[PDB]
């Protein structure tokens, strides 16, 4: 047994990058003892072929260990390798190989492809040196990385793969490439062969190619992707056991915040967004807002709520429709204003579909200490979020093996993802060192979104997205009709869980749920909650807007004395269009509410007769005794009685019992047919609106 | 002007018959004074052309006046012959004509049609003689009368037509004519001619050809029963102001009666016409019982009420099928069976189909002492009666000018009619003296209600007809379906008023007037009082003898839990054919009943679903908890809790309330949908029996 503590492994890094640091990490775990070769030095390497600046580095570090046959040293790449086994079993694997010097092999022969036939003839394993990685005896390794004598930009790969196909050299030495990939990995021409291998509290990958386990990840090529994949979960990036392994899990000054909002569609719910930032659980005063409104649909929202951003904030700016920027120009400039500040701490960059619900959203990411994290956020109940767990080869969305059970929250951590957007917090430093120039979102004809990305990618910084908690959900925004007096009223079924929110009653819900909320008035009438407020008023406004009300002639499905017809002032919903949302309010909300009332009743909320009825004294204030064309009936004030008109009760006849006060929000269900004649009494003064559904005719 | 009082009327008269007392109550109404001729002896002037014996007794009785020219004598008939005119109207008639002897005129010539030519020409009246009327002076007349040397048995007529056709002697004595019916009216061939002209308290004949107002009436030849219809006015006979001028108007021992009940065709409601005839208002012990039944199928109900007939009456007798008998030789038997017992007083026959509302029909018709009477009784609410007020030339049905006036009792008094029937009360003398013959209603292919009245209308009997109270109805016996368990449950289209009283509960008229007898047990949950008990044990049975219930697959229009169909074990009334009757007795008994307890509701009562529910703890006690496809449900008890099933309430579970002790008479009126959640609870022992009407669905 080789004693652990004569392996080194020698790597090479210029700077201390999250591929760098990710190495190191996974290499403390397994108590590994690294030199890393040229950290303050700068990289002359070049970009296509190069790295020959790591043979001049490996070589004089050498020098020192030329007669140490009691020392095995591997060399590996940091930027993109993790490590995923034991010393103990690396050392087991390298003498079990009879080796001297073991390269890592791969399924290309690079640069020179011609070389392919003086490579030995191997049956079913990889055939070709890759310099990624190899492990060794000191006095071997040095006897080979002595002849080095080429300019920094010169191939690596060509100077071992030179030395390896020398027939006399690689059997004096005793030189061998790990075919079956039993200590090295490289993945790219291999990415089928690779899957992770789960425990407890450590993840391996597994070649199903060969049945082993390696113990050095390569993601060497087009495979940093992969390997930040795998390095998500590889060896203690989340385990089944622990969870993630690197993240917070368990959550005087906050650092100043450039937050900048962006509108670059017609967007629900706007004002709502609005009203949320002023919500958020970091100390304004440390806040500066940043918001580019593109929508000239949209200014009247905006204006409305700028007076109470700018009590709120420490500084504001709007840039506006009349700029006319392009989303991109609008993010380089709101990225660039945080880049050009040195009081800027940290960029955060929220968009108007974005629906944050955990207040505490920009400190749980500011404390994770990434350069870039995203807060995971879901279109409610599907599978599209904020980002994407992979890549096509030309850079469209793929499905990672692991998406679904991020957005299903089955897996919690903090992940290294090709793609985020729509919310993510930026460190300001990372701006100004790393990512200084103007043209991150725009200068392609890429989408600004993926050029962002692609931006970071490039200069291997990691897109992080956390899903260690519930951050919040995503506006469906697709075909949001805009030609409306009030279109949020109309969003009942693309976004009912923020329609719910805005136009049902607060109370409805634990009305629903017994707590004694709902009333009895009258026998068999009950009196519930139904509607906000904001709802009632946007309701009478479009029907206002429409402006074409019932009257002589009009004939409604009411019963009365035989045939003599009961006519209301009113408008249909089908009238203005708003017949199916309405029916759709009818199914979720009025229909469980009515079985809850009257056990033992079953319905699916038919309608054919939903219309808002108009009392004044002035028209028809009044009306006169009937029965409904419905078993039960759905009975909604609309407007507050005393401030909006006076009198106008509704009165039940064969009871003797009155309603003499309604309530704007509620609603009252009462039976259509045979026991409950009742009629509305007079309107005195002003105006008296009320919603009315003769549902299960 | 000729003094009244040397005016005198002289008629023939055998027999003081019930013409001829017509004739002496319209003599005594305006003061005549009148000697009647033969009253002693009897009638030798034969049937065909006779009457030659008045001559013989007016010439001897002219005798002791053949010198008073002072006298005027009128002579005419009697038995056919009523006075419309005062004397002092008639003599300035009399004078007016010039004539010394007037005798009446008509439109024949009789018997020898050729003298034709002898007679003068008269423009536009009636042109030849008649002796059944003439009026001159007395010095004239014994003139006249004087020649007669011939037999009794000669034609009076062709005397006095030869004397007047001498011209000679016709101008000596001045005889004349009365061509334009200004004293004396002849029917015979005038019948268009005449028309009633009512006062406030007399009714005289108007001539509308001549436009006078004729004194004698004489019904002369085949006008009979013309007459008849005039004399029931003519002169006080009925009057607008005095009313009937001849009958009773306001109401130790009583006469014995033979009372005979006929059933000649199955006639529904028998049990209560026999249970009837035990509470006609004469004492029992004064009547004897004969009922004639032809129909087999009356013979169990017959034999179910016989004991009580033999307690009540003093004697009684049953003639059944087994005997074999017409109704021609069985109404023969038991008139005749009165007429040769001279105890018997009255004869009161009574059909089955007759229903007398009047228990004191036999006193009021006793009491009004005329040889032949009948009660009016008509179907309800039609013309049909048991009476005709005309006859046609051959003997058939004809409608009287006053028909329609009787039979809506606008002119109500005894009436003499030419045709009755289904029930009368006759003189036992008149069987005995003047209709002692066996052969009445038989004898001749003629029917035999039409021989009754032909054989007495032959001997000159009157045959009279009261409305002058409310006596009864008319059963409908047309098309009585036998074929039954129980006929009489499907009597509810053609005897309404009498299915009511059999089937309906007794107090259910007083409860829809309101008088709190209607309950409401549960909320919304009417109770009323709707069947009898006969009507529950008869549509049980009904149910029973039908004895294919449902059971497995069976499926009812109930809604619980979604669609889980609820059966029971049950009887559609359309499987046992009376679906269309309970249909009838929902719209006149139900529908009336729901818009009275839900004041604004109007009903039709529709209703698909109508069945009878068993439950027994042997096959399906019990019904969970459901609704109705109903817009309210109908729920009859049909049998006795206790005596015939235990436990088995109905339970309304939203308003924790239980009906736990039903009332077989009684019905449920509930709402079907919504509100009223309900369970059958459990039969634990017996049979429970319930009537079920989904209405309005
Ligand atoms: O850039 C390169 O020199 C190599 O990139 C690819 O191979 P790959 O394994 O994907 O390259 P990396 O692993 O991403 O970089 C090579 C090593 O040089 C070090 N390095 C790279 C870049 C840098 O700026 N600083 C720095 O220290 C890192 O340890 C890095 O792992 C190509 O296959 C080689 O032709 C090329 O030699
Ligand atoms: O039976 C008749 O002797 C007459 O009947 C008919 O003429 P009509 O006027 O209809 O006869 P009636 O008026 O019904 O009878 C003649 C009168 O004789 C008297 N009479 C008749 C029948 C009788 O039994 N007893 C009796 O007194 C009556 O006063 C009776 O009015 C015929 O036209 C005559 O041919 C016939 O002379
Ligand atoms: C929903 O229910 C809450 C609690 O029952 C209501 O709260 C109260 O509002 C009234 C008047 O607005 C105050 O007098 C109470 O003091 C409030 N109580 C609490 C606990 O806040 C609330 O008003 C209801 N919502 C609506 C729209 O009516
Ligand atoms: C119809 O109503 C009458 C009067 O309300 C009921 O008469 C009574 O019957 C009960 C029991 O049968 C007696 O205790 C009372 O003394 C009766 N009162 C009178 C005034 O007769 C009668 O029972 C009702 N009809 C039915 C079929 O129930
Ligand atoms: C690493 O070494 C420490 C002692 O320095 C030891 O406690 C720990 O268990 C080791 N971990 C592994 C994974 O070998
Ligand atoms: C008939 O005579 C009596 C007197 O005897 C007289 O009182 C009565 O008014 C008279 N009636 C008529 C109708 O002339
Ligand atoms: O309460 C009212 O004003 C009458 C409403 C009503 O009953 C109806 O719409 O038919
Ligand atoms: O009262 C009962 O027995 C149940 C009757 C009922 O509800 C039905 O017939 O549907
Ligand atoms: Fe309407
Ligand atoms: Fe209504
Ligand atoms: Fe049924
Ligand atoms: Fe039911
Ligand atoms: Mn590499
Ligand atoms: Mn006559």
């Amino acid at each position: 047994p080789v004693n652990p503590e004569k392996l080194l492994v020698i790597t090479v890094a210029t700077a201390e990058t999250e591929g760098y640091l990710r190495f190191l990490r996974s290499a403390e775990f397994f108590n590994y003892t690294v030199r890393t070769l040229g950290l303050g030095e700068e990289w002359r390497g070049g970009d296509t072929v190069g790295g020959g600046q790591k043979v001049r580095w490996l070589k004089k570090e050498m020098e020192k260990y030329a007669d140490r046959e009691d020392m095995i040293i591997m060399f590996v790449d940091s930027y993109d390798v993790i490590l995923a086994g034991s010393p103990t079993e690396l050392l087991k694997k390298f003498v079990q190989s009879g080796s001297r010097l073991l390269f890592s092999a791969e399924s290309f022969c690079w640069p020179e492809w011609g070389l392919a036939e003086q490579y030995p003839e191997v049956g079913t394993g990889k055939r070709f040196l890759n310099s990624g990685g190899f492990i060794g005896f000191a006095t071997t390794i040095h006897q080979i990385v002595r002849q080095w004598k080429y300019k920094d930009d010169d191939d690596d790969q060509l100077f071992y793969t030179r030395l390896y196909l020398d027939p006399g050299l690689r059997e004096k030495l005793s030189l061998n490439l790990d075919h079956k990939s039993r200590i090295f990995q490289n993945l790219n021409g291999a990415l089928d062969e690779v899957v992770l291998k789960f425990d407890r509290n450590r993840v391996r990958i597994r070649n199903v190619a060969y049945d082993t386990l390696p113990i050095v990840v390569h993601g060497n090529g087009p495979t940093k992707l992969q390997l930040n994949y795998l390095g998500n979960y590889v060896p203690n990036g989340w385990t089944p056991e622990g969870g993630c392994g690197f993240c917070n899990q368990d959550r005087q000054p906050p650092p100043r915040v450039f937050l900048a909002v962006f509108v670059e569609q017609p967007t629900p719910f706007l004002p709502r967004f609005l009203q949320r930032l002023l919500l958020l659980d970091y100390p304004p005063d440390r806040v500066t807002l940043f918001l580019h409104n593109n929508e000239v649909f949209h200014e009247p929202h905006i204006a409305d709520s700028w007076p109470q951003l700018q009590d709120h904030f420490s500084a504001v700016k709007l840039v506006g429709p009349e700029e006319a920027l392009s989303p991109g120009e609008a993010r380089d400039m709101a990225m660039d204003l945080c880049r050009q500040d040195p009081e800027c701490e940290f960029y955060f960059s929220l968009d108007a579909d974005a629906v944050l619900t955990n207040l505490q959203t920009l400190r749980i990411l500011i404390e994770e200490n990434r350069k870039v994290i995203a807060p995971m956020l879901s279109r409610h109940g599907k599978l599209w979020s904020n980002f994407w767990g992979a890549l096509s080869p030309d850079e469209y969305y793929a499905r990672s093996e692991d998406y679904v059970e991020l957005v299903q929250r089955k897996r919690v951590g903090v992940w290294n993802v090709p793609y985020i957007s729509q919310a993510y917090v930026i460190r300001g430093d990372t701006l100004r060192m790393e990512l200084p120039q103007r043209d991150v979102f725009s200068g392609s004809d890429t989408d600004p979104d993926m050029a962002f990305c692609k931006s970071f990618r490039d200069k291997g910084i990691f897109l992080h997205l956390s899903n260690q908690h519930e951050f919040g959900r995503l506006l469906a925004t697709s075909r949001y009709d805009t030609e409306h007096l009030h279109p949020d009223l109309w969003q009942i079924f693309d976004n009912p869980v923020d329609w719910k929110e805005q136009y049902i009653h607060e109370n409805y819900s634990r009305a629903l749920e017994g707590e004694g909320i709902v009333e009895q008035p009258c026998p068999d009438v009950y009196w519930f909650p139904l509607l906000s407020e904001q709802m009632c008023d946007e309701l009478v406004a479009e029907m206002e807007h429409y402006g074409q009300w019932s009257g002589g002639r009009h004939e409604d499905s009411r019963l009365a004395g035989g045939y003599e017809n009961v006519p209301t002032v009113d408008i249909h919903m089908k009238q203005v269009g708003y017949e199916d949302q309405w029916l759709q309010l009818l199914r979720t909300y009025v229909g469980p509410m009515t079985e809850s009332l009257f056990p033992g009743y079953h319905t699916k909320a038919r309608a054919v007769m939903n219309f808002v009825v108009r009392y004044r004294p002035d028209e028809q204030p009044s009306l006169r005794p009937h029965h409904d064309s419905s078993t039960f009936t759905l009975n909604v004030a609309l407007n507050h009685k005393g401030l909006d008109y006076e009198g106008g009760g509704c009165r039940f006849l064969r009871y003797d019992c009155v309603i003499s006060s309604p309530r704007k929000g509620w609603a009252l269900l009462h039976p259509g047919r045979l026991t409950h004649y009742h009629e509305g009494l007079p309107t005195t003064w002003g105006t008296r609106y009320i919603m009315v559904s003769f549902v299960d005719p």
